[PDB]
């Protein structure tokens, strides 16, 4: 396991570092005051802008979820926005996010400085991904479906989730990377799916021989990913190859006794950094699970983490995770010589 990234260590004392408030914006749908992060502020993009890390982080009121904005200039104290920057709107998006909101981003930026998110509308009908563009990170404009236009519009109304585009490190920066030419996207929740792009907006899944989605990896029993393996942050090129860091979720009858039933833990995976479809290794136990008090609550007994923000920042890496279903912790790397290549 010389491929893993991390250890990650909690840092004593600092966890959660994003917990809910009753904070209250105008909201465009509603047409009045709504308290839109007093349940859950969780599920988190992660990225940088200006020196600073800046934690966009899912947001559920009394429900619909919008995205927060928090900006930090040690990966730790966060200064926090009273309006949500991404949320259902007066705006052509309506049959898409109308009433349940924009859930689970995850972030990437460009060389050129354009940071695109990947997040799930929710109609109460689908769940489906989405994409959005900022260059300032405050000022949000939707693109519709990531599957809209592929295909005459084939996965148009596929239920799907979770987008993790290819980045890499460059010059003291995550930046998206290109494959064959082609901007990259690994996605899925109940198996590990691709998909490629010419212009990061409009997404092609691929498809094997049998024309079938194409899966990478899927559940397996006995594991910790015994239910799902859903993709976390962004994936990332190394020197043995591309890692991707999911979720898995466990079952409490066919999954791995070792972790709790029915909670999410993290694996990795490592692919092939010239065919990015191509399995190198796969982690049997996960490198990163529920062991403090403020990833367990009354709900998760023992406890649960979703990991969906990674973040380069003064030689660490920060990740940026769900603890139990309700807040934003963090966890520390100071191990980055395999990203350098
Ligand atoms: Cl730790
Ligand atoms: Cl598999």
């Amino acid at each position: 396991n010389n491929w893993v990234i991390g250890p990650f260590l909690r840092p004593e004392g600092v966890n959660p570092v994003i917990s809910p408030q009753p904070t209250e914006f105008y909201c465009p749908m509603r047409k009045q005051q709504v308290k839109w992060e007093e349940s859950d502020t969780f599920n988190p993009a992660a990225t940088v802008k200006d020196g600073k890390i800046v934690v966009l982080y899912r947001a559920e009121d009394n429900r619909t979820s919008r995205v927060g904005y928090a900006e930090s200039k040690d990966g730790i104290e966060m200064k926090r926005l009273d309006n949500p920057v991404l949320f259902p709107a007066e705006d052509n998006f309506k049959d898409q996010d109308w009433p349940g909101g924009c859930e689970d981003p995850r972030v990437a930026m460009t060389e050129d400085g354009l940071y695109v998110m990947l997040y799930t509308a929710w109609n109460r009908k689908k769940a489906r991904l989405a994409v959005a563009t900022s260059r300032d990170l405050k000022n949000w404009t939707k693109h519709g479906l990531a599957f809209d236009k592929a295909y005459n519009g084939r996965f148009n109304n596929l239920f799907c989730k979770s987008g993790s585009i290819l980045t890499k490190l460059k010059g003291n920066q995550l930046v998206i990377d290109k494959v064959n030419g082609k901007y990259f996207m690994y996605w899925g929740e109940h198996a590990i799916y691709a998909a490629t792009s010419d212009n990061l907006i409009d997404w092609y899944p691929v498809l094997d021989e049998k024309n079938e989605l194409m899966k990478i990896i899927q559940p397996r029993k006995g594991h910790f990913d015994s239910l799902l393996t859903e993709c976390g942050p962004p994936a990332i090129r190394t020197k043995h190859g591309i890692v991707l860091v999911y979720n898995g979720k466990n079952s409490g009858k066919t999954g791995d006794a070792n972790y709790p039933g029915n909670a999410y833990c993290a694996g990795q995976l490592l692919l092939d950094g010239n065919d990015p479809y191509k399995v190198l290794d796969r982690l049997d136990k996960p490198f990163f699970a529920p062991e403090a008090p403020f990833e367990k609550s009354g709900q998760y007994k023992d406890g649960t983490v979703f990991i969906e923000g990674l973040v380069y920042h003064k030689k660490k890496l920060y990740l940026y995770y769900g603890c139990a279903d309700s807040q934003v912790a963090v966890a520390v790397c100071d191990d980055v010589k395999k990203l350098k290549t």
